[PDB]
């Protein structure tokens, strides 16, 4: 992901 982008981001977690």
């Amino acid at each position: 992901p982008f981001l977690i």
